[PDB]
């Protein structure tokens, strides 16, 4: 019951790769 | 049908790390 | 229940950023 936090737990942790990709461009402009 | 779209784009995101998975081992690893 | 395998892959690929999250800390530690 109330398993409302598992779905947005998944979409919050793709906020960790958008993180991630803006940082590997800044590696290719020093 | 309803609110299909927020999970879609969720699982869109998830190809993008294949991409950065994939040519992470490419640079480090030819 | 219909869609289970659904969300489970879509997780699975949050567990690879994990490892990619560890080399994060580690560039920015030295």
């Amino acid at each position: 019951g109330t398993t409302v936090l598992l779905p947005l737990v998944i979409f919050f942790g793709l906020a960790l790769l958008s993180l991630l990709f803006i940082g590997l461009a800044y590696r290719y402009q020093r």
